[PDB]
């Protein structure tokens, strides 16, 4: 095979140079506008040393099963076995737990961000073989979004997380004051859930050419901040809260907030204006209180919210701030400034919490929907309680108003995600995964997660396979054909054909498949979007013909005009929001009824677990340990990306000048970075882009720990997770909240260290 063939990712489309069998290029899609960088990586992620190549089976849990000694896992000692030995074993392991302990004994959340594509959607594959083998223990939610999604529908009425913005051209005619508030559009558009297509970085090119005047609110001085020439705000980290609230507070004692919205448009703002102006607490909530927190100048406050009151306004807020301790606060409190200012619903004001994910505001297309293979259907837990559900069993837990019994889990099976480097406080997680009796990982790289298996089964690539999927999250710019561009390699199996052989060994062979193949599969997800076409007036081709041609683009009618709350603003009673009161709501009644102390029925400042220079705080840094700019989360870490950041082999921390200085710390030295929590290591890069008194280490990094059998044993890579504490937003949401966390830093002192996580282990290689 000497060619070249057209696909798709989380990265964007792509034509891959194959030669001799071997791809050995990955060129961006001619249209697309700005590709990434990132995509050299998910090249080398099919060939890289972290590349799984066979099914092993960990040799204790080999020999001993439910008796294994669960403290060595992650130790590397695996064999190597057959498929049909690995296959027999996986369905022997289901049907035993199904049978002893029933659905509740099986956690299937399998949380993760996996790969695009209708057919080869691993974690929903999961669930399929699942429910034909007896039921599941399921997650809610995302670690994106956790607090965000599950307040805004009771404020608004709506998911608005993951729903369209006003659009970006819209944008460009009518914004004056664009602000960026716990956003990094640039950083943070490069992917997409489905594939992406770019679309934010002609939005914000085009706001740069209008001249806008554009704002960061920041701890860090990002590629965002540098693109615009910014100009940047950087609060202490886990303050913005206060720091709107000082806003909110200038707007009604100079007289400026808009009165009429507030009274037409949103409910129980009369039960928060006396908490504004401390008259519940003694303490009014002045720019100058809010600078005491936040470290922001008090007249910079009253200066920002003068401008915003007096210039077309588009608040675009990201969601660091809400993957914290009370982060529900944050975009509620957003959603309140904004409502005073008056501008939603007009075209170029409002706020947006979608403009730095995947496309949100790129113009949508008139295409129809495209949808594939489905799962065939307490049974669900908020998805960062997992190990809270782990160590304690029947206990009750508190989730948006219920209350419900955590499931005694024996087994826990995950594919297309990494636990062992996304949950929050590792040497906690460490612990309570030996509560589990099995746990049976898939993936095609050596991560963590695959590491801690008890059962390890080699998936393959999407580029060793068939798919079809949207290109744009929000735009539905087309359809692509995500085609096979060479050969499964190894031993490597998709997931589709693993779960299928497991299902079969149950006696459930026929339902799984559907008695469809991967072709036929695709077929059907194809020709019903062509029928919704066909019916919407928007003629596709016949599958033979797309599949040929390899995609199919739609037209853009009306998607360039749309503005978010235009219908609710234009006639409220006409187009009222999905609330109780059809209304904003600043004060929620539902919420007061739950009586939650971390989550009160108004927009509220409360103590975090740990802030930055708090009263009594015992660590000096904050780490923002936010998105990665060259992974995507943990994703092409094992490739050769690594070698443009890592720093003496570890994953890099930013850290200002002075701080570095008090420690006697030279860039590019070895650090060690520790709380009560944990203790990794990374290395420095001395840099005045992060603020004084933060550090940044981002998520992502491969877990690699010293001695699994030692408890708080150091991690020689640089997980930051290692570090975080795992505890929710609050009772609503019980979101996680791995961006509060303090630590200290110092050089390393202590042994050398070999790093193993990227290579595979011994017999696998
Ligand atoms: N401290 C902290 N700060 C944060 O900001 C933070 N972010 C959180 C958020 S928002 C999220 S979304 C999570 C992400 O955590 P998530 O577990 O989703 O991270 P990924 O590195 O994308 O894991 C995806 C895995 O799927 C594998 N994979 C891809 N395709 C396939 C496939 O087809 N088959 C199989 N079997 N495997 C496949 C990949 O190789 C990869 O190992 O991390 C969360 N964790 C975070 N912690
Ligand atoms: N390149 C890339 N890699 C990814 O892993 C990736 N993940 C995707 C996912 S699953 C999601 S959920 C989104 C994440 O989108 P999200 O907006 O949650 O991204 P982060 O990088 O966690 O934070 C964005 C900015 O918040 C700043 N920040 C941190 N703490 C604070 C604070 O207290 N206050 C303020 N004002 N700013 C703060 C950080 O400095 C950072 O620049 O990105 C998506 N896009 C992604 N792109
Ligand atoms: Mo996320």
């Amino acid at each position: 095979a000497n060619g070249t063939v057209m696909s798709g990712s989380h990265w964007g489309v792509f034509t891959a140079t194959v030669e001799n069998g071997r791809a050995t290029a990955f060129t961006p899609w001619e249209k697309d506008p700005h590709p990434s960088p990132m995509l050299a990586g998910v090249l080398d992620s099919i060939y890289s040393p972290t590349r799984i190549k066979y099914p092993m089976v960990r040799r204790e849990f080999l020999e001993k099963g439910v008796n294994a000694d669960r403290s060595t896992r992650g130790n590397g000692d695996f064999v190597r076995v057959s498929w049909d030995q690995a296959l027999d074993l996986v369905a022997a392991e289901v049907k035993r737990v199904e049978e002893t302990y029933g659905p509740e004994g099986v956690f299937g959340g399998s949380y993760g961000w996996k790969s695009p594509g209708r057919l080869h959607n691993c974690t929903t594959l999961l669930r399929r073989m699942l429910t034909l083998a007896g039921g599941y223990v399921n997650g809610a939610g995302d670690y994106s979004t956790g607090a965000a999604q599950v307040i805004m529908p009771h404020v608004v009425g709506t998911l608005e997380v993951y729903e369209q913005q006003t659009a970006w051209p819209v944008l460009a005619e009518n914004t004056e004051v664009m602000v960026f508030w716990a956003a990094d559009p640039i950083k943070t558009s490069q992917i997409g859930w489905v594939i992406p297509e770019h679309g934010a970085y002609p939005g914000l090119e085009a706001l740069k050419a209008k001249g806008t005047k554009v704002i960061v609110i920041d701890p860090v001085r990002t590629k965002t901040v540098e693109f615009f020439g910014a100009e940047h705000i950087t609060p202490k980290p886990q303050t913005d809260v206060a720091i709107m609230l000082g806003m909110a507070h200038t707007l009604v004692a100079e007289d400026l907030y808009d009165k009429d919205f507030i009274a037409n448009y949103t409910s129980g703002f009369d039960k928060f204006l006396p908490y504004l102006d401390g008259e519940t607490d003694s303490t009014p909530k002045t720019a100058e209180w809010a600078e005491g927190i936040s470290g922001v100048p008090a007249e910079t406050i009253k200066e920002l919210a003068r401008l915003f009151e007096s210039k077309r306004t588009m608040l675009a807020a990201g969601w660091s701030m809400q993957r914290m301790h009370h982060g529900e606060q944050a975009h509620w409190m957003l959603v309140t400034l904004a409502s005073m200012l008056g501008q939603i619903g007009l075209p170029g004001g409002g706020f947006g919490l979608s403009y730095h994910y995947s496309g949100g505001g790129t113009p949508s297309t008139s295409g129809p929907a495209l949808a594939g293979i489905t799962d065939g259907g307490a049974s669900v837990i908020p998805v960062a309680r997992v190990v809270d559900m782990l160590e304690n069993p029947g206990a009750e837990f508190d989730f948006n108003g219920t209350r419900s019994k955590f499931p005694d889990v024996k087994m826990a099976y995950w594919v297309g995600g990494n636990p062992f480097v996304h949950h929050q406080d590792r040497n906690r997680m460490v612990k309570a995964w030996e509560k589990l009796e099995t746990f049976v990982v898939h993936d095609f790289q050596w991560t963590p997660t695959a590491r801690h298996a008890d059962i390890v089964l080699p998936a393959t690539t999407s580029y060793e396979r068939n798919d079809i999927e949207t290109i744009g999250d929000y735009s539905n710019t087309g359809i692509l054909a995500m085609k096979k561009i060479v050969e499964p390699l190894y031993e490597a199996r998709s997931d589709y054909d693993i779960f299928a052989a497991v299902a079969e060994r149950l006696g459930k062979g026929a339902e799984f498949t559907e008695g469809k193949d991967e072709m036929g599969w695709i077929k059907s997800f194809y020709d019903d979007a062509a029928k919704q076409g066909k019916a919407a007036g928007v003629q596709m081709p016949a599958f033979d013909a797309f599949w040929a041609e390899g995609i199919v683009e739609f037209p853009v009618t009306d998607g360039a005009d749309f503005v978010r709350y235009a219908s609710f603003r234009e006639d409220p009673l006409l187009n009222p929001l999905g609330t109780p009161t059809g209304l904003i709501e600043i004060y929620s009644k539902n919420i007061e009824k739950m009586g939650y102390d971390d989550c009160p029925a108004h927009p509220t400042w409360m103590e975090p677990l740990e802030r930055l220079d708090g009263p009594g705080a015992k660590y000096p840094l904050h780490i923002a340990a936010s998105h990665p700019f060259n992974r995507l989360h943990s994703q092409l870490n094992g490739t050769v990306l690594r070698e443009g950041y890592a720093v003496q082999g570890h994953e890099p921390c930013l850290m200002h000048p002075d701080d570095a200085a008090a420690r006697g710390i030279a860039d590019g030295d070895v650090v060690r970075v520790h709380n009560d929590r944990g203790q990794i290591l990374t290395g420095v890069k001395v840099t005045d882009a992060v603020m004084k008194g933060v550090i940044q280490i981002y998520e992502g990094g491969w877990y690699d720990p010293s001695d699994v059998t030692e408890p708080g044993t150091l991690d020689k890579y640089g997980d930051v997770n290692v570090l975080s504490a795992d505890i929710g937003t609050s009772k609503l949401a019980q979101g996680n909240c791995g961006q509060t966390v303090l630590a200290e830093v110092e050089k390393y002192t202590g042994p050398a260290v070999t790093l193993t996580g990227f290579v595979a282990p011994k017999a696998a290689e």
